[PDB]
C-alpha cells in the first residue's frame, strides 16, 4: 500500500488509455500538423477550460472486433473516432454559465467516419446535453457512414436516431458547428442543424462525397468542387468563414459568449464621430460596418453571414456589456434596399435572437424592398412576409435606430413591422422618411414645379417634421445612441427562459 | 397598394401603419387564404406573402412593387401584367 | 460641434424648454406652482429620462404658421417618457414612466397628437411594466385640433388602456390645478391621487355644467381638492405643487424594495401609550410613529373615513401596509365608509404584493338604522370577500379592543385568519358589548356578572383559548413581526387580470 | 332618470354587474342612450371621480364577450364607458 | 429471462437494456395488465412486478431467478414448480 504508486491492475485500463492521445500517436499528429491543422484532442483543450473535461466512452474501439485483433483496432479507432464529453467553456469570464458539451470527430480515425460505437456516443452526449442543457460545439470533420462495422447485424440501418435527436436540441441549447477539412453525409447533416456553421477556408461540405456523388475524375474541371467553404459562405451554407483550425477554434469561444450574459470593463470609441460617418451629401455612401464598430463595444463585433445577402448584415455585438443582434442594410450593396435573400438572412437571425433571448438592435438605411420582375422571380414576395410574421412573434425587446434612409414597408420591416413595433424607435437628424424612391415617385405622380414638389416631399419626410408626427419617439444626437439604448434596456425587462417546443430554423 | 390621394388626414412617412404586423400575427392562429385575382402590388402583396395558402388567377401579376414603383428606381418600363405572372410565381414558390 | 444640418432640429428642440419660455415658467412661479418640466426634473434621476414625442406640436398646421404652433403648443402640452425614481436607493428597481400635462400650453388640454403620445406611453408600460407617475392638470378634451375630422371621436382608448394598467403597474396620480373630464378620468384610474389644495377636480368643467343645465360654476368650486379629500376622491392632499411631487416619489419607495438604515424609537414607549384605564382614549397616529420606522409613515386617504386608518410604513426595513382604528373616531367602530377604505386597501396591498398589518382597537361593526341606510350590510361584506382571496401575509396586533364581527373582520375574517394574531396585555375582547349584553341578558349583581364578562374577556383568557397566538410585551411587536414575516415566503409576481378598484 | 346620466351610484351598480357577469362567464349587452357622465359641484361630492372610474379599470379586465348596441345617444366619456371603454371595446358595436 | 446465444451481436455485459426502466415508467400513465401462464422468471417477472395488477395461473411460478440462477450461486437444486407457487406468491401479495 503505497499511496505514491497505482494499484499494478490498473496496468491494462491506463495502457488502453494512454493509445487514445495524441502521444501515443505520433505519425498521427505529425500529418495533421503539417498541414497547419488541430487534432481532435487539440480542439478539445483548446475549446475547454484546462481540468473540467468529464470524457464518455474513451476506451471506445471500431465495431471491427470479428476481423481484427484487439491490439489493431486500438491503433486503428482510439475514440472510436469521435472524443465526446462535457466541461466548462470561457469559464474565467462566465463561471456561472460555462458548461458546454463537445463531439469532435477525429479524421485520422477511419477518415471521421460515423460508426456503430461513436453513433452511441453521441446519442447518450445529446441525450444528456437536452436534459442538462448543455451548450454542444460540434467539430464535424468526417466522410459520412463508415463501411465495415460488421460486427453488428442490419439490413438497412435507417432507424439510426442521432440526426434527429441532434436536430430537437435546437431552440434548448446553443449549438455550434465546426467544419475544418471534409464534412460529408451524416456529418454535414449534423452540422446543417446548429445555430451557427464555422468553416475553414480548406473545408468541402455536402450531403455526398465524392465517393457518393461519382461525378469521376475530372469531374471536378466543370462541376467544380463539392463544397467549397468560399462559395458555400455565399450559399449562406456557412456562417463563419475561418482562416485556419485555430481561428476556426476560437470563433466557437467567441460566439458563445454572447449566450452566457453580460460583461463588465467594455470600453466605447469616442461616440461624436458617429455625427460624421454619414455624409450630409445625399446618396453619398460609407462603411456601415465602420458604424457599428464605432457604435458596438470596442472588440464587440462578431458579424455573421457577411457573403451570404450582404445587403443586409447581422452581428452579435455587445453595447455596454450587454449582448445584442444587429441587423443593419448596406447602402453600398443595391443602394441598401431588402431582397429575398435579405429577408431570409434577417429572419433567421431574429429567429436566433429571439430564441436564445438577445435584445435585437436595428439600424436603418434603405430604400425599401428590392423591386422588379428579376426581385418578383426570387420568390420576393413570399421571402419578405418571413419579417412580417416572424417580428410578429418576438418576445425579446427590439430597438430601431434610423441612421439615414427609411421607405415603404421595407422600412418598416426593418422596424419589426412599423416604425411603433420597437420598444425605442430614434433618428438620427439626417432621417428622410416616406415611400419609394421620392424623386421618382413624384414626377410619375419645367424644373420650377417639379423641384417644388420634390422640396416638399423631402420637407415632409423629414426627420423632425416625421418626430413631430410621432412616427419616431425622438429625434437624437448620433453620439447619443448608446446612451438612449442603453436606457430603454435598462427598463425593457423580459423573461430569460427559452421557449418549450421552440426551434432555429435552419433557414 | 398604398392609396396617395387620401389628403383629409395629416401625415409625415405614414410608417407606423400596424396593418402589415398585425395581419401577420395572425399566422399560426387562424387559416389565412390570401386569394389574387387581378394585380396585387406592394401593401397588398404584403398581406397576401403572410398568408397560409396564395391562391391566384392565371391572369394576376403579385410583386412588392407596381409599375409606377419599379421606373421610380432604375428597373424602367414594366407592365403590370409582366411583373409577377401568376404561372411564374407558381414555379417559384409563391 | 456639430454639423449645419443640426440646426433646424435643435431650434425646435429648444422651443420645449423652460428656458425658451420665460413667461411661462414666471407665471406658474408666482403661483408657486411648477412646470411641467419642473415636474419631470424633480420626479426623475438626472439624465436617465428617455422622452417620447418631444418635437410634437398642436394638430392646427392648417390655421397656424409653424412658428406659431412652436410657441403655442410645445410637446402638444405634454411631456411623456420613461427615466429612474428613487435610483440611488432603488438601482434595480428605478424604471419611472411619467406623463405630465403643461397647463400653459392650450390649458392642459387633451388634444389629437398628445393622445397618441399618452397612447404610445401606456403601450410600453404595459408591456416593460413601467410604473407610471401621471400629472394629470388639464381642461379636458380640446376644441380646435382642426387638423384631423372626426365624427363623435369617441373611438379613443386612452383612457380604456390607461385603466388597464391597473394591476400591472404602480399608478400615482398628481392634480396640481384645474382638472376636468378626461384628464380627470386618467386620474380616477390611479392607485393613489395626489392634489394640491388648490386643485378642482370633476368630469364636467365649467362649460359643461353651464352646458348641461346646471348652471355657471367657477373652476375652483367644481371639485375642491379639500372637499373631495373628504368624499374619498383625493388620497393624499399636498400644501404645494413641489409637496405634491415629492410624495409621489415617497409613494413609489414603498413599491421599490426593502431598505437599510433605518431607525426606530424605544419600544418600551408601546406599554404607556394605551392607557390602563378603560374608557379613556389615546393617539393611534402616535402608536403607529412609535411602532413604524422612524419617518417611514406615510398615511393615504386620512379625511376620508377617519375611523379607519390606512398607512404605508416600513417596520425593521420592510415595507409594510396598516389598517388601523382611530378610537377617537365613532369610538373606532367599523362603518360603511370605513369598509370601502379598508377593503381597498388590502386591495392595493394584496395587488402590489405587500404584507399587511392590523392593529385592532374596534367595538365592532356600527349598528342603528342609519348605518343600515348606508348600504353597511354590503359595504362591511367587501372585508370577509376581499380578505378571503389575500395571498400576502397577514399579520394582526390586538392593542385593546375586538368585539364581534367587526373585529374578526379587522383580522381578515377571524382571529386565526391571520399568519400570526397577537394581542397587547390590555387587550379585552367579546361580542357586541360587555355592559349591554350583561344588561339585555338579565346593581351589586350587575357589577358582578359585568366584571365576570369582562374576566372572560381577558386577554390571558383569550390566548388560553387559543383564539390568539399569544399575548406579548408592546415593545416586543416589531420583533414578532419581523420574526414572523422572515419565514413568510410569498409570491413576488402580480397577477395576471388582477386591478386595483378605485373604490 | 335624471336623463339617463351615469352617476357615482350608477358606475357603482354597472361594474358590479359587470364583475357577476364576467366571474360567472356571461356576455354582456349594453343599450347606451346617455347625455354621459353626471356634472357638477353636487355630483363631485358623491365621489362620482373615483366611482365612475371603476367602470374603465372593470370593462378593461373582461374576459367574456361585450355587445354595445347605441338605441339613440352616446355623449361624451360616459358613453364610450357604457361601451366598455371605447366604442371598439365591444366585440360589435352598433 | 434473459436469452443465451444470441451470437449476432456480441456484448460486454449487457446492463445498458431500458426496457425494464422504460416499461416501469408506463406506471401512472397508461393501465398496466401482467399476466402469468406459466414460468416467469428474471426479466420475464420483472416486467410483471411493475404491472398495476398481476394475474397468474395456479401452475404458475414466478421468480427473479430461474433454477439455473439459483444453483449458479449456493442455493441448490430448485424445481422451476417450487420457485414460486402462485398459490403462495397469492398469500405473499404478489
Amino acid at each position: 500500500r503505497d499511496l505514491d504508486a497505482l494499484p499494478a491492475s490498473y496496468a491494462d485500463w491506463q495502457r488502453r488509455l494512454r493509445a487514445t492521445t495524441d502521444e501515443a500517436r505520433p505519425a498521427a499528429v505529425e500529418k495533421r500538423h503539417a498541414a497547419g491543422k488541430l487534432t481532435a484532442r487539440e480542439n478539445v483543450a483548446a475549446l475547454l477550460d484546462a481540468g473540467s473535461f468529464n470524457e464518455h466512452g474513451a476506451l471506445a474501439l471500431a465495431a471491427q472486433r470479428g476481423r481484427r485483433s484487439e491490439e489493431e483496432l486500438l491503433a486503428l479507432s482510439p475514440a472510436d473516432g469521435l472524443i465526446t464529453g462535457v466541461g466548462t467553456v470561457n469559464a474565467g469570464q462566465f463561471p456561472d454559465t460555462a458548461a458546454c458539451a463537445v463531439a469532435a470527430y477525429d479524421y485520422t480515425v477511419l477518415a471521421g467516419t460515423q460508426g456503430y460505437f461513436n453513433h452511441h456516443k453521441l446519442d447518450r452526449l445529446i441525450a444528456l446535453a437536452g436534459q442538462w442543457k448543455w451548450p454542444l460545439v460540434l467539430f464535424a470533420e468526417g466522410g459520412g457512414g463508415r463501411p465495415g462495422d460488421t460486427d453488428m447485424p442490419v439490413a438497412a440501418a435507417l432507424v439510426t436516431p442521432t440526426f434527429l435527436n441532434f436536430a430537437a436540441l435546437s431552440g434548448q441549447v446553443p449549438l455550434v458547428g465546426v467544419a475544418a477539412g471534409a464534412c460529408f453525409a451524416g456529418n454535414a447533416a449534423l452540422l446543417g442543424c446548429c445555430d451557427v456553421v464555422i468553416a475553414t477556408r480548406d473545408s468541402s461540405i455536402g450531403l455526398g462525397g465524392p465517393a457518393m456523388i461519382e461525378g469521376g475524375g475530372l469531374g471536378v474541371v466543370a462541376a467544380g468542387d463539392i463544397g467549397p467553404a468560399e462559395v458555400l459562405a455565399q450559399k449562406g451554407v456557412v456562417d463563419l468563414l475561418a482562416e485556419n483550425d485555430a481561428e476556426a477554434n476560437e470563433l466557437a469561444r467567441r460566439y458563445l459568449t454572447y449566450f452566457q450574459g453580460d460583461v463588465t470593463g467594455w470600453e466605447a470609441a469616442d461616440q461624436r464621430e458617429l455625427r460624421w460617418v454619414i455624409p450630409q451629401v445625399r446618396k453619398r455612401a460609407y462603411d456601415v460596418r465602420a458604424l457599428l464598430h464605432l457604435l458596438a463595444d470596442t472588440g464587440s463585433v462578431l458579424e455573421l453571414r457577411r457573403a451570404f445577402a450582404p445587403g443586409l448584415l447581422t452581428a452579435l455585438v455587445r453595447i455596454g456589456g450587454k449582448a445584442f443582434g444587429v441587423i443593419a442594410n448596406d447602402p453600398a450593396v443595391l443602394g441598401g434596399a431588402i431582397d429575398a435573400a435579405g429577408a431570409d438572412k434577417a429572419a433567421r437571425f431574429l429567429n436566433l435572437c429571439d430564441t436564445h433571448r438577445l435584445p435585437v438592435l436595428s439600424l436603418v438605411d434603405t430604400p425599401g424592398f428590392m423591386v422588379g420582375p428579376a426581385s418578383e422571380a426570387e420568390g420576393a414576395v413570399r421571402h419578405v412576409s418571413r419579417l412580417f410574421v416572424r417580428a410578429a412573434k418576438l418576445t425579446v425587446p427590439f430597438f430601431a435606430v434610423v441612421t439615414r434612409r427609411a421607405y415603404g414597408l421595407g422600412a418598416q420591416a426593418m422596424a419589426a413591422g412599423s416604425l411603433h413595433a420597437p420598444a425605442l424607435t430614434v433618428s438620427w437628424p439626417g432621417g428622410e422618411f416616406g415611400p419609394m424612391g421620392l424623386e421618382g415617385a413624384v414626377r410619375l405622380g419645367r424644373e420650377a414645379l417639379y423641384q417644388k414638389l420634390v422640396a416638399q416631399a423631402y420637407a415632409q419626410g423629414e426627420a423632425v417634421n416625421v418626430a413631430a408626427h410621432l412616427e419616431v419617439d425622438a429625434v437624437i444626437d448620433p453620439a447619443e445612441t448608446r446612451n438612449w439604448l442603453l436606457r430603454a434596456l435598462r427598463v425593457s425587462p423580459y423573461s430569460a427562459q427559452r421557449r418549450e417546443g421552440g426551434l432555429v430554423d435552419p433557414w
